[PDB]
């Protein structure tokens, strides 16, 4: 579903200068990378490092910075030539060698690798579906006793109460400059939000719903359900649930590096995912609301994401984009 096809639109928002300036500009989420690398270079020192989807080629010179005997940066975009040009630029033409494809289709120049790096995640972390071809460039070029980093991840979900964003978004239709509109509620609730969330309106402590080891894990470990427990917090009214994720270097590191995406840190181009609930409910603090939440990628455009949720005995089916 990942390994075939192409998706035009995908590789071709790739293709600009603009993304990638949004990504370089995410200073938590460059100078985590930077920090990892530069502060255990015997993880790179001497080796073979192969970077899945290079963007400008940015974790690639680092790599080569730390002392990477070769690296090899891969990107199926129009982006890969601008990268080609940066290289050249530094002086590292002898040390990064740049190939332009799909990671799943391309020939290597070598047959395994030591280190495989990459920055592939998406909104709710899974969004974009770019995680099963970092698992298939595992388990073809992978040397055994190699490793991928970042190797650990988790997503949580929180309680959240803002009757004001809600209002602003749902019964905003009730009454535009004097005229209902409120058929056009029908296809807003169902669509996931990509927002920043005020820290000041949590009304629950947050709860862990996955954990990946991408030494362990597997393509078929995408597509989970979990049953989870928020812990109120708050006597307020419910009105939506957030989604975020957090970031682990780990395996065979002096320096441990993590980063979170979350409302109580600093922002990221991330920001967080919003589910609205159709029908805000009141929560007293203390209590404890059972709930379950199975994520799914379209089957019809395997690069975005169905969340079907239900919490106070209440089901909903959203969806990414
Ligand atoms: N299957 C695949 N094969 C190769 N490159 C891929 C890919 N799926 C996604 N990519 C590329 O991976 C990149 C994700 S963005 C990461 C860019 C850069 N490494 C950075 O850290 O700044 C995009 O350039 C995208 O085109």
């Amino acid at each position: 579903d990942l390994q075939e096809d192409e998706d035009g639109v995908y590789f071709s928002s790739y293709g600009h200068y603009g993304i990638h300036e949004e990504m370089l500009k995410d200073k938590v989420r460059t100078e985590s990378y930077r920090d990892f690398i530069y502060q255990n270079p015997h993880i790179f020192k001497d080796k073979v490092v192969l970077d899945v989807g290079c963007g400008t080629g940015i974790l690639s010179m680092f790599a080569a910075k730390a002392g990477a005997k070769k690296v090899i940066a891969v990107d199926q975009s129009e982006i890969l030539y601008q990268a080609m040009d940066i290289i050249r630029l530094n002086k590292l033409e002898d040390t990064i060698v740049l190939i332009k494809g799909k990671i799943e289709e391309v020939s290597l120049p070598v047959e395994k690798v030591d280190v495989i790096i990459s920055e592939w995640m998406g909104y709710f972390l899974l969004f974009e579906s770019m995680l099963d071809s970092v698992l298939y460039a595992k388990s073809k070029y992978l040397a055994k006793g190699g490793s991928v980093y970042p190797d650990i991840c988790t997503i949580s979900l929180v309680a959240v109460s803002d009757v004001s964003k809600h209002a602003d978004r749902i019964a905003f239709w009730d009454d535009v400059y004097g005229f209902n509109m409120s058929c056009m509620k029908k296809a807003v609730i169902p669509e996931a939000v990509v927002e920043v969330v005020d820290h000041k309106t949590l009304i629950s402590d947050p709860c862990d719903i996955k954990h990946i080891d991408c030494h362990t894990t597997s393509i078929s470990d995408l597509e989970f359900s979990s049953d989870f427990t928020l812990r109120t917090t708050k006597t307020a009214m419910c009105t939506a649930v957030a989604g975020y994720f957090d970031i682990y270097f780990e395996k065979n590191c002096h320096n441990r590096v993590v980063f979170s995406t979350g409302p109580q840190s600093t922002k990221t181009h991330w920001k967080q995912t919003i589910f609205l609930l159709e029908k805000p409910f009141p929560v007293k603090a203390g209590e404890a609301l059972k709930g379950k939440i199975t994520v799914h990628k379209n089957k019809k455009d395997p690069r975005s994401l169905i969340v079907t949720l239900t919490l106070n005995s209440s089901t909903q089916t959203y969806s990414l984009q």
